[PDB]
DNA sequence: GCTACAGGACTC
DNA sequence: GAGTCCTGTAGC
């Protein structure tokens, strides 16, 4: 129905400095993945070409790289690392439909050139489900239909660029667009196609010394409980803790009975088997998820691990990391620790470098609020959990207990993610009533923080959406709901928000602003990855000082705040070693 | 047999 | 507060 050329060869009318593109790639993982079509839209047509004779062809390929010949896609940065890896660079990309979605509405689950129209009643393109189909009866149809479904996506492309960014200007977000996002969107290519390389070796010993540990505590748990049961099943390990041994049942799941951590270390006391099999899921944990999820995931032929970072996921401006996910590696405790000793340079003579920021939430929560007292910590550089519980406690700084400043740190934590009154209690472990006379000692210790909390939940009833620092929307509906959980919800959301995103962006600043000082500054160093809060680099040794300086710099003046940011430093061996 | 949820546990 | 990914299980 949709009007387009079949070409068998590459004119000089499809090569026009504005046009819509698409590469499509299929599988969900574009990593060394086959392109199966290329549609291109503009004022002269709308033509389809086979990738074996588009990617062959110099003017072609000469297009796709030449920055001056614009071109709009949805999701470019899939398309540049599945050309990336067939040799060919792409640049010029101005706009990117899923990334214009994303910054309208996180909320909107864009995962679709389709879903991306509906925003705007644009119902002329099918859903790639109804054309690929789902998981695993999924497949590219025969060529008349994929041709015109990709026909369709670009048609739409071309047709929607300018009611987005039409509306993007009227929130403020098109800087936010043109000037974060998509050139973060270049980095972020070259990371994932960069790689991590891995120690496959100190992985797979880890690997054996672990089913070693496993299969000696797989016996004794069996020992202790009389009986062989799969100890991965919450069902048969309930049946066996709270049947056969009679244990007190502290809590409960709609299934069943709640088999956590948090509940198996109560139980501890009254059963050898309880901490052995608490022993166990942590070495399951790191068994199953990480030794076997990395195992499967190296390139045996380079060694490395390309993780795809999705960009337009999640509700507050984080990135996320899939398949592996290397946001995620264990670090807190030693055992899990030394998986990160697996990650190495991917050069002779290079090492690891890591930098991140030193409580960035609550240097942007001063910053937002204005509290002066929380400020003026951070002004002072002060150890903020230990400022908190001599505050909420009123006491001295050399009267301060261990066990009152790990509860400060967790009212910290808690005010951040404008924690309940009861809520605060649970995770701390005391009565709800004077669990809010903490909060109440709190927030008259920091006035200017609870206007915040108290202006921002109005702000979103007010508004309909919260705000970061640069302009990054997040839609609040379920703030006036009459259900007071899901309210309450949505308030804890309107306070915790505008923070957790703040940050995101700084961040994502400072890699634009270090991937051109890395350049700037001529060194071979390049970014690995992003956690939220730090960032990782791979250099040669040479690099380590300059960068010691450079980096930490970078990281700390992306933005102007009220308070500075502190950006703390590491470099060693390996991932492990940069501590 | 393939697929979707439920419970657990890992990071910031 | 924000994520991912694992095993088993419940059910087509």
């Amino acid at each position: 129905k949709m009007a387009f050329t079949l070409a068998d060869r590459v004119t000089e009318e499809m090569l026009a400095d504005k046009a819509a593109l698409v590469v499509e790639v299929v599988e969900e993982n574009y990593h060394d993945a086959p392109i199966v079509g290329i549609a291109v839209v503009n004022e002269h047509g709308r033509f389809f070409l086979r990738p074996e004779t588009a990617l062959a062809d110099p003017q072609f390929v000469a297009w796709l790289g030449d920055e001056t010949k614009k071109k709009s896609m949805f999701d470019s940065k899939r398309a540049a690392v599945a050309l990336k890896w067939k040799g060919i660079e792409l640049c010029g990309v101005s706009f990117d439909l899923l990334l214009a979605a994303y910054l309208l509405d996180p909320a909107q689950g864009v995962d679709d050139v389709a879903a991306a129209a509906k925003m705007k009643q644009y119902e002329a393109v099918r859903p790639d489900e109804a054309v690929y189909g789902k998981g695993a009866k999924r497949a590219v149809p025969d060529e008349p239909v994929l041709a015109e479904h990709l026909v369709r996506k670009a048609a739409a492309i071309w047709e929607l660029e300018r009611p987005f960014l039409d509306e993007l200007r009227r929130n403020e977000q098109d800087r936010l667009l043109v000037e974060l996002e998509q050139p973060l969107s270049s980095i972020l290519a070259e990371m994932e196609f960069a790689g991590v390389k891995v120690d496959t070796k100190r992985l797979e010993q880890m690997g054996k010394e672990l089913a070693e540990q496993l299969g000696t505590v797989e016996q004794r748990i069996y020992e202790l409980a009389g009986q062989e049961f799969n100890i991965n099943s919450p069902k048969q390990l309930g049946v066996i803790l709270f049947e056969k041994l009679q244990l007190p049942v502290l809590k409960k799941t709609k299934t069943g009975y709640s088999t956590s951590a948090d509940v198996l270390e109560k139980l501890a006391p009254y059963h050898e088997i309880v901490e052995n099999i608490l022993h166990y899921r942590q070495l399951g944990k790191l068994q199953s998820t990480y030794i076997e999820g990395l195992l499967k995931v190296v390139r045996p032929d380079t060694k490395k691990v390309h993780t795809i970072f999705n960009q337009a996921l999640t509700q507050t401006g984080r990135l996320s990391s899939t398949e592996p996910n290397l946001q995620n590696i264990p670090i807190r405790l030693e055992e899990g620790r030394k998986i990160r000793q697996a990650f190495v340079p991917s050069e002779s003579d290079w090492l690891i470098f890591a930098a991140d920021y030193s409580q960035i939430e609550l240097r942007v929560l001063a910053h937002i609020a204005e509290d002066d007292n929380l400020m003026e910590a951070f002004r002072r550089d002060l150890d903020i959990h230990t400022k908190t519980a001599m505050d909420i406690f009123q006491v001295s700084e050399d009267e301060v207990t261990p066990n009152m400043r790990r509860q400060a740190k967790a009212v910290n934590f808690g005010i951040v993610y404008g924690i309940s009154d009861y809520g605060l209690a649970q995770n701390l472990n005391i009565s709800r009533k004077e669990a809010a006379e903490f909060i109440e000692r709190y927030f008259e210790s920091f006035p200017g923080v609870k206007r915040y909390m108290e202006n921002i939940v109005q702000e979103a009833k007010q508004k309909g959406y919260v705000t970061t620092l640069l302009h990054r929307r997040r839609y609040l509906p379920d703030i006036t709901s009459r259900n007071f959980n899901v309210r309450s919800f949505a308030e804890r959301m309107a306070m915790n928000t505008p923070i957790q995103g703040s940050a995101a962006d700084i961040i994502k600043k400072a890699m634009i602003d270090l991937n051109a000082r890395l350049k700037e500054e001529r060194l071979q160093a390049h970014l690995l990855l992003q956690v939220h809060d730090e960032l990782i680099l791979e250099a040669p040794k040479e690099e380590m000082e300059r960068l010691c300086r450079l980096v930490p710099e970078v990281m700390e003046q992306a933005v102007t705040l009220r308070v500075p940011l502190k950006v703390d430093y590491h470099y060693g061996s390996t991932w492990y070693d940069a501590k």
